[PDB]
This record gives structure tokens, sequence and C-alpha cells, in this order.
């Protein structure tokens, strides 16, 4: 059976749970419940009161806690800034790629220090998300009558907002500061679609844990490559986030049902075997 | 009332900008500053100087306690920080002996304490996401440029002037730095990639200094010195550049003192508060 | 004093190489901690040589946790003047095919969190501020010795500066090349791979930096021979990199790497290095900004 963790009326809440992990405590307690008959657990990435900044989030504990609770999938959300004209505030992005600019975060479960699992794990990350789970997020958006924009098969002038972009690349910066204009334009020239602070190493550790992970990013701003009145700040992010979170909730809850309506035996076994085959110390 | 802090880089390890009236041997909640802070006056404008690398230049860029240096200057009541940095050029018109009043940067540093705020017990509580689109105090940048004009140094602004007005040595009116972690210099491969990205100079010390100054509600501006048989000529050129930057700094302090900064300082403090994500969540009863 | 002694740092596929008969096995410590493993001393011909596996005996130390400082300092303390190093890597360019080698001459550094200098202001480092030039970061004489060693072992050499593309005959040793060194342990995304390719980098690896930098800080002549084991992940899904792909290709190429390394040690031994060693030491002293 499947069980979907969510990192961030139609959700039946059962109770709240405190867990510990080999890598420390998660960001907060976890809300356990059900969507129809599918078990679901919800974890706030930045803790109660949003007091934990992106660089200090215990990604290892959060992903491992969901694994230890039996999660087979993780669906994740984050706010983000758009680097490109056709991704506008109020849009969503089902990411398929990233460029990592984070540092100083614990980004793997394995190593040679006592606080990590024994071994050397070199995971392939060419296409770093679970593709089946990406397509479920996109289909959930269709089921909730939210427009879907596929730049491979459509083009500008077919882009109807607010829309879910069917693909996109994120640069993840370490934070806590936002980017300079110089950095924003450099990331844009690299062809990246959005900028955020929390995707990495969350996505990497989910694959190390044998979990199917997909992210849907909420565009809250144009970073700072446009006009001065459109340069990102916290108030701007929060104002748009508050307008978009109801759509993102509808997508996520619809996707949990769609996951539970399919068989995942082979995908799960594939996930686990990918971890085993990536052990350099064992091979 | 204003008080100008000065962080002197290479060439300023033992600055003699004014007669020492007093010294402050202090620590901060974030550890020890690079050296004793030296107090005095430029005219009737109060000034505080500290050498980024300490006397004797014993502290490398990645080990400088940027948090403690900014905090210590804030603790003494500084409203402004003027900083110097010796840099290498990435573009043909930035020539050794030139200066740059930076307005942009690309950050390639890591492993440095770059914020006062967070969830660690020794951090200030709260989550601060500061805007950095234009990361310097613009009023203070223009003071540095005006100080150079007032001391008879060429100023070149590529936005309004053809490359024929680029007369060396000159202060470039704008420019971007890539800040690398050091201590090693860049490979040729790295230098050419930075050049292809359009960056003007390379240094090791701008970040997180500029970021922490904004977190502290201070007006910060930086003046870079472009520094690169020839070694003897490079060194003498650098000495002349340091004499020029000394003139610019002293004139800039006087120019800052000649104006009212009440509203700018209030805006500096208001920007910090508006960047507190944890407080803005609360103002709307979020979650 | 004109005595030469060649250290060898063995990467993946070199966890236990038989380059020579062991004379001494050295368990040492350094001011920067323990090296990756014991150091094996011996002779190749008349040339003294020291071998160290980068990842330890059972390949238990990931790239980001290797004590590069201790490895380089231990070799220096045993009297090495030179370090020859191997690394497995992925290709970012069509003319660099699995089974080729690359005598690197450039790099782009994307590592973090590693101790990358012997010098600093804290008690656990040597006293001083050392700013080493790195524009051409390898020892050029030692690079050319690796390239000559391949010629002497009848292994094709392809020099893009002087030869036409038609003279790129595989398997070959590329006479120049740039590496991007990523921190690991994960491999790159397709997005990252295409960005690195667009910057013009030739290969991707995890272990060159800070090893090459610390060697120069130590006054040692360092050169690297990279073994192409894969096309990273910018090509078809059947050529996307993974551990098994890396190991399988390496087993095939290790034989020729050993021949190059042993011939290179002999070629170093056949020349006088007095002025180059003096210049290596003088570059360290002139890069001290506290003095
Ligand atoms: N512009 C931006 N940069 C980084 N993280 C963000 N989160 C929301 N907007 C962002
Ligand atoms: N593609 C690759 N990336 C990083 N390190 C590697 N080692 C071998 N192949 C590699």
């Amino acid at each position: 059976k499947v069980k979907v963790g969510i990192i961030g009326n139609l959700f039946k809440k059962v109770g709240v749970r405190q867990v510990t992990t080999p890598f420390g405590k998660p960001s907060d307690t976890l809300v356990e419940g059900f969507v129809g008959d599918v078990a679901c657990v919800v974890l706030p990435r930045h803790g109660k009161g949003h007091l934990i900044p992106p660089s200090e989030v215990n990604y290892r504990a959060n992903v491992w806690a969901l694994k230890d609770l039996g999660c087979t999938h993780i669906l994740a959300t984050t706010a983000c800034g758009s680097l490109q004209e056709d991704l506008v505030p109020g849009d969503f992005v089902v990411l398929n790629q990233f460029m990592d600019k984070t540092w100083g975060r614990e980004n793997t479960f394995y190593g040679s220090k006592p606080d990590s699992l024994k071994g050397v794990l070199h995971m392939p990350m060419a296409e770093p998300f679970c593709e089946r789970t990406r397509q479920i997020l996109i289909q959930a958006a269709r089921n909730k009558s939210i427009n879907v924009y596929d730049k491979k098969t459509m083009d500008k002038s077919a882009c109807i907002h607010p829309c879910v972009h069917a693909e996109g690349s994120a640069v993840t910066i370490n934070g806590p500061r936002f980017s300079t204009r110089c950095e924003s334009f450099i990331h844009k020239a690299m062809g990246l679609d959005i900028v955020n602070m929390t995707l990495v190493p969350e996505v990497s550790l989910a694959r190390e844990a044998g979990l199917s992970y997909a992210s849907i990013a909420i565009v809250t701003d144009f970073d700072c490559w446009k006009s001065e009145e459109e340069h990102v700040c916290v108030d701007m992010v929060l104002e748009q986030f508050r307008k978009s979170v109801v759509h993102v909730r509808e997508i996520l809850l619809e996707a949990v049902a769609l996951i539970g309506a399919e068989d995942w035996t082979k995908t799960i076994e594939a996930n686990k075997a990918l971890v085993m085959s990536s052990r350099q110390d064992l091979l």
C-alpha cells in the first residue's frame, strides 16, 4: 500500500506525532491523517511559526522521519521567484531539473563520520524526481480545472494564467538573503526557470531514502531582474503565497488520491534497488 | 548625527587616517573583531577604523569575523561603513591602478557566518530574508564617487560615456565583483568563465561583509583597488592607489557629515524589520 | 638537495595497486590528522616511490571527507618531491570517450566544506596567510612526463592544439583538458551537466580539488591523469552515469594507467629537478602575505 508524506475539510486529521531520527529531530511534529483511504502525513518544513531558515532545516531528519513512518511518496511545495517572462506570480511549476548552489547543509545520509550511516552512496541524479509522481501532480491540476502549460508542445500566446508549468528547472541558493540583480541575470542567462532555497538537498535525500519525490513550486515574485517595483521581498512573497496556497492544497490533495489509485510495487522496488546499486563501498 | 566606520583591507592593515583619540578593545556576541577599533574625528565627524585582516595581516579572507566586525561598529554607534578591497580585473578597461565603486556582486563564498539571525541558540531569533537586488547604500556610493571627483581623480561611467572617456587611472562609477572564497587565486579556466559572465573584478572579502552591514541597518559602500619583471612596478602602483583611496575616504567622511541622514537611517532600520519572515507571518495570523 | 621521490595517490579502481614490491608500510600522523590509509614505500627502478589510496583500503571515505591535507602532508613528510594522481571522471564532450585518459591542465572548482589550505589564523593550521597563484595549476614539466609516458607505452596521444579531429583515435590520452570538480556524493543533474558543458569544461570529477591546490602549497610538483569512465548524463539514458558504469570501465582502463604511472616515475627519475624544486619552494614563500 502507499502512504504520502507532504512537506510544505478534505483531509481527515487523526492526530499529531513527535518522532526522533538517527539524524536529529524533524522541523516539527507531524500531522497524521487520511485522504479517503490513503494514509497521509504533513510536515511543515520551517517549523512552528516559520522560525527555521532554509539553511538550518534538518532535511535528513525530515525525510528520514517520513521514511520511518512508512511513506512511499513525498510531495513537496516551496515558494520561488521566476527568472523567465512566462512564469508569473500565481503560477505553479512541477519541477523536473535543478542546479545546486547550496552549501553547508547535511546532504547525504551516508559517509565516514559517526553521525552518518556507514558507506559511500553515489546516487544518479540525471532526472532527479520521480517521473510518475510528477505526472500525477500535473494530472491533479487538470482534474481541478487549473490550466497546464507545456512549453514543449505549446508556446507563448497559448499560456493561460494561473497555470501549472509542466516542467522547469530551479536554482537553489543557500539563503537567507535574496539574490542580487547581478546573480539574478546570471541565473537567467543559464536558462534556469526559477530560484528557491529549499529544494536541495530535500530532493536528493528523498531518492537516497528510496522514496518517490515530486515538487510543485509556487511562483510568488519575479526575483529581481525586472522593474524596481517588482523586486522580491518578504511581504511580496507572503502576499502572493496567501493567494495561491488554496490552489496548491487542491492539487496536493487530489494527487494523494491519484497516487492511491495505482499500483506502485515495481516503482518502489526500483527506488530501493537504485539505492543498493549506488553503494560504492559494497560494489 | 552620523558616525562613519571604516574597514580597511589590504594596504590598510595599519591605517593612519586620523589622530587616535581612543581605542576600544571589545568583543561581540559573535566573537572577536579582527583587531582593536581606533576612534577619532575627520573634521568634526566621528570616525572608527579597523583593519579587516588585523595588524600584521594574519587573518585570511575566509576566517575574517565579518559578523563581529560589523557588530562592533554598530555597537559603537556607527551609521555608515566605508570599506576598501584590493581586487583583480576581469575586463580590458579595468586596469591596475583604477578603482571601482561597486554596485553589484556574484557570491562564490562558502563556510562563512553570513547572517546574524536564525534558529541556533546563539543567533538572534527570527528568520531574516533581506532584499539584495542593489545591495549597497546608493547615497553612500555616490558620496564615494563625488569624493574622488573632489580629489581630482578621473571618473568613468560606461552608461553615459564612450570608452574614450576611460582615462586611467579612473574610478569606475559602477561595477560587479565576483567574491571567491580563497585563499588561492583563480585558475585561468575560472577567470575566463567569470569574465564571460560579465563580472568586472574578482576579490575575496566583499561577501558577507556587505550583507551583514545591511542586516545591521548600516549604510555600506565599498571602493575596490584594481591591483592586477613587473612585481616592483605593481607594488609601487599599489602604494599610489592606497594614497589615493586614503584621500577618497577622508573626503567621503567629510561629505557624509555635511548632510542629514535621519530618513536614510530610519529606512535602513525599517528594511531589516520588513525582512523578518517570522514576524510578517504573525501580522497576518498565517497558519 | 636534488633527490627525487614520487608519491602516487590512487583513486577509484586503485584501492590496492601493485606498482612495486613493498619495502616499508608507514602508519603516520600529520598536524592535520591521519591520512586515508597507511603509506607504502618502495622503489620503481632506482626511483623511490610512495603509494597512498585516496579513499582508504575499503573505499569507505567519500570524496568530500577525504583528508586531502593529511594525504599531501604525509607524502611531503616522507620526502616526496612529486605527486602523480589518478581520478575517474565523466566526459562532458563528444571527443572524450570512455576508455580515454586526460592529462588535465585546468579546473573549475565547485567543492565546499573541505579543508583546502595548510595556512590560516586558527590553532589547527600553519601560521600565515598564503595566496597561491593557480592560473596554470599543475606542474607543466610533470604533465609532459605523463604525456611522454603514454607515448613510450604505445598509447595514442591526441593534442587538439596541433592535431586534426581525424587524429583523435580511441582509446587515447588527451594532452590537455579542464575538470569541473563537484562536491559529491551525488552525481550531477542533466541541468548541471549541460551548464558545465556550456562553460566549455571537458570532464567532471569529485576529488581533484583541493588535492592539486595543497600539493602546490606544499612545494610539490603535481599532475593528474583522469580516466574517462562515462559520458556523465548529457547523452542518452543508456549512457547516464552510475557507480557500476564507473567501476566497469575503470577495470578495463586501470591496466594502461598503471603502465603510464610506472613509466612516468622512471621518466621523472631520469632528469634533474633542482631548479624546478627550488622554484616550487620559492613560490610558496613569495605567496605569503603576512610576511
Ligand atoms: N526570489 C526568490 N529567491 C529565493 N527564494 C525565493 N522564495 C520566493 N521567492 C524567492
Ligand atoms: N560523471 C561523473 N561525475 C563525477 N565523478 C565521476 N567519476 C566518474 N564519473 C563521474
